[PDB]
């Protein structure tokens, strides 16, 4: 609708920075509405879904399993380890590393799962295998958030990472089992309380994954819909903004409540 796109606009201007911004319709794959649809931005942790679709794609190949377990040292924890701080001593199956990276965003649980699929470049390769040809991975948490100005590493475009979820979620690529492992990752979100969810409706289904970063970077994909089931896909990014993290998360809260809305 319109009048979200000129809530896009708003947000623009009242961050002083970028706004990526799609809406596609989950079950056509058809884009609703767009704005800067062809321009890069950080993926921070919002990353780490696609992490868990290539996970799942061994897991369904038979190159994962979901009850591996792994163990790791302390030298392993990066800055924001919420999860994997706790399990020095017994190690994390597969499955609670992905909970871990998706409902917390944990940042030791995504660089293990990176490891087990071969690195950055081959997260890239999974999503080039795809027909992602535009989203790249090449660095590590935490450094992967640092959203140096024009700098491509680590990026994706709004229109490349929702087509991309919209494959995961609902496309060919993943078995039934892993589909609905993935969407229920993202429906456990515990770290996106402030953003899309702010505006969601009594009832409403949402599954999703938040992102920030370094120099104002913030964002959020999302399926959504009501009466309790996902129908539409969202994705909202912005980089560049000097502004607090509770300005940044009240206009992508305010997109939400004008995407809603005008459903």
């Amino acid at each position: 609708h319109p009048e979200t796109l000129v809530k896009v606009k708003d947000a623009e201007d009242q961050l002083g920075a970028r706004v990526g911004y799609i809406e596609l319709d989950l079950n056509s794959g058809k884009i609703l509405e767009s704005f800067r649809p062809e321009e890069r931005f950080p993926m921070m942790s919002t990353f780490k879904v696609l992490l868990c679709g290539a996970v799942l794609s061994r897991v369904d190949a038979g190159q994962e399993q979901l009850g591996r377990r792994i163990h790791y040292s302390q030298n392993d924890l990066v800055e924001y380890s919420p999860v994997t701080e706790k399990h020095l001593t017994d190690g994390m199956t597969v499955r609670e590393l992905c909970s871990a990276a998706i409902t917390m965003s944990d940042n030791t649980a995504a660089n293990l799962l990176l490891t087990t699929i071969g690195g950055p470049k081959e997260l890239t390769a999974f999503l080039h295998n795809m027909g992602d040809h535009v989203t790249r991975l090449d660095r590590w948490e935490p450094e992967l958030n640092e959203a140096i100005p024009n700098d491509e590493r680590d990026t994706t475009t709004p229109a490349a990472m929702a087509t991309t979820l919209r494959k995961l979620l609902t496309g060919e690529l993943l078995t039934l089992a892993s589909r609905q492992q993935l969407i229920d990752w993202m429906e456990a979100d515990k770290v996106a309380g402030p953003l899309l969810r702010s505006a969601l409706p009594a009832g409403w289904f949402i599954a999703d994954k938040s992102g920030a970063g370094e120099r104002g970077s913030r964002g959020i994909i999302a399926a959504l819909g009501p009466d309790g089931k996902p129908s539409r896909i969202v994705v909202i990014y912005t980089t560049g903004s000097q502004a607090t993290m509770d300005e940044r998360n009240r206009q992508i809260a305010e997109i939400g409540a004008s995407l809603i809305k005008h459903w």
